[PDB]
């Protein structure tokens, strides 16, 4: 038994690009006509900011460098200068059925890895991970930039059965913070849902739209794109039909932001859930291959050496199964 | 051992909005909320040679030529009506605070260092010098580039904005507080508190800024300038375009900002010419000159990496400009 050249699992947790709409606070009841908020150009002049070569750090090239600034085009995203509050609205979609994989070489060690990950759930339910999911649609943290210094936040999260509501919940998204994971009623409602959902025993469709009251024309900050080449235009921010709106992998990005049980530290925070799981803003792996802590070791000795390890890297090794990938050779 | 990070960068604080202008008259200052807003329209601009000749006395008749086929040009212009005298420039802007932490580095034991630095900072004394000067240079209208310039009455209006309504109102008559030294009044320390309370995390600060200048009937007000790159030359008639969120002459945001952080008084020159933008090898545009140069040693980087991984701690000057570029955010890293 050896793991297969090919493996490769479609994720769970499907969520739609995030779209951005403007309004004014107390008529976020209404907030179905919220125009969108549009994406413009300005023109930026740029000065020398940035540490020298210590050749360019003579004074006549640095006063002649002074001299003739660079002049950019950029996009910007704003509220309009009446409203203050920001909606972001998106969908969220719940499957189940994580161990299953698309795609896979050997017979025995796909019908290993599915009694594992059976087993998995049979010692305990999905309740964990689908509490830290229903935690990170509480706080809104697929507000990137846009909940840093937000005076109040408010979380929209809206079960959809069939085609209209079938339950709401309603959350101060700065009531729960973004360091631990509480304890609440609707929450762990939530959570039973999002739990049911991922044990495959429903289908479950959420409609999460986030208010954050900013300030009247405060800047926003949506998804920006990536430019190869200019001759100009130095900035793009992405958006779906004139509207401004987030990447769907950002909102991915920050849902699966769970992952507590690193072996450096645990006083950061969480992290997002990867193979070597890693922090680009930090530029360094946590969990590396050289401590017995990533993902495809503790895999490898949990479904070959069938070394189970500690529950809660059981959870971390099945939140990457959620998450989905290339795994193989 | 303890090198600084190779990636380094910093959110500003003092987030402003873009400065949107309207018009009105003097003394209904206090309905100034129908105000309508200053349009920007088109006129046309014949004009001669007034700048220097590159040969200077050698070709008369090139002269008279280039006279006889004068420029034709389009311009973008924005004035007040011929009815109202006063321009009401508006904007909001948010104190943050968590000044020192950044939002990207790659070393750990540098950024543990540089939080520890800033923290002593703010144990030592707080954010009260710089939200001083910041609360002076919003009470002067310094965000009134050129249209305080001559200005016969300058009035701001400052409201902390709490819940959806009002918390706070300050009126300041921009014209006494100078561009030039940094007094004391209790309004004025009462918003330096305001501004220093944002500052250090310990609440949420968001103010709307008015002001409101007294030009003249009809005179021309001076919004930002767009770019206008590779339209000069194969028609060549526009060559002025004004900035304007829709229908609305307006200030872009980072001049907003730029104006906010003329705080710096501290650099080796001299200080009998004023307080400048606090920038790395701090320069101003319009002289083409840096104060602040890396040869001497009074520059930001050259401070940051002797008071964070030599332990060198300037003067409480100089740990004030760290401090204020450390407010303005940026790109700091090999390059």
């Amino acid at each position: 038994l050896s793991t297969a050249s090919v493996l490769a699992f479609e994720r769970k947790l499907d969520p739609s690009d995030a779209l951005m709409s403007a309004g004014a606070w107390a008529q976020r009841d209404a907030s179905q006509e919220w125009p969108a908020v549009t994406v413009r150009e300005k023109s930026v002049r740029g000065t020398i900011s940035n540490r020298l070569k210590t050749k360019d750090r003579d004074p006549a090239k640095l006063d002649a460098s002074i001299q003739s600034p660079n002049l950019q085009t950029v996009d910007v995203a704003n509220l309009p200068s009446d409203a203050d509050t920001l909606k972001v609205r998106f969908t969220l979609r719940v499957l189940g059925g994580a161990g299953t994989p698309s795609a896979c070489n050997d017979a025995a060690y796909r019908d290993k890895l599915l009694q594992t990950v059976a087993t998995y759930v049979n010692e305990q339910g999905f309740a964990e991970l689908a509490r830290r999911y229903a935690h990170n649609l509480a706080n809104a943290r697929f507000l990137w930039r846009n909940r840093v210094g937000a005076e109040a936040v408010e979380v929209r999260i809206n079960h959809i059965r069939q085609g209209e509501v079938a339950r709401t919940w309603r959350f101060d998204a700065l009531a729960i913070g973004l360091r631990d994971f509480k304890a609440d009623a609707e929450l762990d409602a939530l959570a039973e849902l999002i739990a049911s959902g991922l044990s495959g025993s429903g289908h479950v469709l959420l409609e999460v739209v986030a208010f954050a009251r900013i300030g009247d024309g405060q800047e926003v900050f949506p998804s920006q794109e990536l430019i190869l080449d200019k001759g100009q235009k130095s900035k793009t921010l992405y958006s779906v039909r004139d509207a401004a709106a987030i990447h769907s992998q950002k909102i991915g990005n920050a849902l699966r932001t769970i992952d507590t049980w690193y072996p450096d530290e645990d006083g950061l925070g969480p992290i997002a859930v990867e193979p070597y799981g890693s922090v680009t803003s930090q530029g360094k792996a946590y969990r590396q291959p050289k401590q017995k802590l990533d993902f495809y070791t503790l895999l490898d000795n949990w479904v070959l050496r069938d070394e189970a390890p500690a529950v809660e890297q059981q959870h971390y090794v099945i939140a990457n199964l959620i998450r989905g990938g290339v795994f193989g050779e």
